[PDB]
């Protein structure tokens, strides 16, 4: 059931793969050889420059769920491939790269480079198990690239539906028209609410449990990039808001802290403060996440909610040049030097972002042992205040050349 398709520059060695991989026609789309113990269909995407490689990728981009990024290791990175990469940054659907015929191909962006030789089919294996172990995260409802999609998740009666209908009912948006999304553009852009439905549930049946409503809102953040997590302000935070944000979090979406029903707070200066400084304390783990007061009663505030949406979906989508991260993390070492370990000096000697959605960086050093929890906060920290990131979580791994 699910397709991959192999993308790269002319005389790389497309074919040679793609043919030791395909198995027969179907009736343009080939299922897969019976020698892998892997069920998947291909597709052929093959017959300026740049011109020909734009139809290929674009093709690949549609058809596609998993895409393989050929590169040729005897030659390099050459700037015809890191042309093909600058295309390719275009997409949500997962990328591996596949370095034919065989260190600075993580310097083109798609994180750790599959070394083949479409010989005797050295490193294929490996290959085809970071290809197959996207499987599972293929969307069932599929959108369009340039949509984005979010949901809202908090306990029983905090205003989600409210909060919606008072999104909907502002003057930028234009509402449209699976029986469980809602799709709408604002300032012309399009989104998609996951499982409005959800949100709609009783008036046709009795919640008599949250064990199943907690599951479904579980599934609506995999199939979301940006998850609104609201509070009632009146009522305060329960154990059950900082588990589903936990699972938020630990998935890598985007998160904006939603605080509702503002309007039945007695409020001055102080209160606004104290329930802030409250969710930093109970949501240790989210403090990238900005916070929103509003009314989805009185409709104060609710004007930020989007732009907020808008700006959390852009940071998780984020590519950094890579110049400028090693400028940024060589100023991090200087001002705090690395600690030791037993005699041994944790050593940088270069980082990368291997990832978007949500950003991901690689730091190569001496030995990945060395560097403590507390060093990768602070690294964390300091990319942060160069780039923004707001409203998204990031990760930075730890590797050892070689
Ligand atoms: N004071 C105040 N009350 C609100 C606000 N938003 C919603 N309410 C009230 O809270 C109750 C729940 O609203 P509702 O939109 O159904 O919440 P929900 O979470 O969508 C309901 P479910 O949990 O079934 O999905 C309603 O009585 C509504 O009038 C608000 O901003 N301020």
């Amino acid at each position: 059931k699910p397709v991959v398709a192999i993308v790269g520059r002319p005389n790389v060695g497309k074919s040679t793969i793609f043919n030791r991989i395909a198995g027969e026609r179907i009736s343009r789309i080939y299922s897969s050889a019976e020698w892998l113990n892997y069920d998947f269909n291909l597709i052929d995407t093959g017959g300026p420059f740049l011109a020909q490689i734009r139809q290929q990728a674009e093709i690949a981009m549609d058809e596609a769920d998993v895409i393989i990024f050929m590169v040729n290791g005897r030659e390099g990175v050459t700037a015809a491939d890191e042309e093909v990469a600058k295309i390719l940054y275009r997409t949500k659907k997962p990328v591996v790269l596949a370095v034919n015929k065989l260190y600075d191909f993580y310097s083109l962006g798609f994180g750790e480079p599959y070394p083949i030789s479409g010989t005797h089919g050295l490193g294929l294996g490996d290959l085809l198990d970071a290809v197959a172990e996207h499987f599972k995260n293929i969307p069932e409802t599929k959108y369009n690239e340039e949509v984005i999609q979010f949901c809202l998740i908090g306990r029983p009666n905090v205003g989600k539906s409210s909060l919606v209908n008072a999104m909907l009912g502002e003057e930028r948006v234009i509402v449209s028209n699976d029986a469980v999304d809602t799709s709408f553009t604002y300032n012309q852009q399009e989104f998609v609410i996951v499982d409005t439905a959800g949100m709609r549930k009783k008036g046709k049946v009795y919640e008599t449990t949250e064990k199943y409503s907690v599951l479904r809102a579980l599934k609506a953040i995999d199939r979301s990039e940006v998850v609104a997590v609201v509070l009632d302000g009146e009522e305060g935070i329960i154990e059950q808001d900082k588990r589903i944000a936990g699972y938020a979090h630990e998935a890598g979406k985007a998160v904006v802290i939603v605080v509702n029903k503002w309007d039945a707070v007695d409020k001055d200066e102080s209160t606004m403060k104290e329930f802030e400084e409250n969710i930093r304390d109970h949501f240790q783990f989210l403090d990238y996440a900005p916070i929103l007061f509003m009314s989805a009663l009185t409709k104060k505030r609710i004007h930020t909610l989007m732009p907020a949406i808008i700006k959390a979906s852009e940071n998780h989508s984020l590519r950094v040049q890579t110049n400028v991260l090693n400028d940024v993390i060589m100023d991090a070492v200087a001002m705090n030097p690395t600690p030791t370990h037993n005699g041994s000096r944790l050593k940088i000697y270069y980082a990368t972002q291997v990832s978007v959605k949500p950003p991901s960086f690689v730091v190569f050093v001496n030995d990945p042992e060395l560097m403590h929890f507390s060093y990768e906060r602070f690294l964390e920290n300091r990319i942060r205040d160069a780039f923004g990131f707001e409203g998204t979580p990031i990760k930075i791994f730890a590797r050892a050349r070689k």
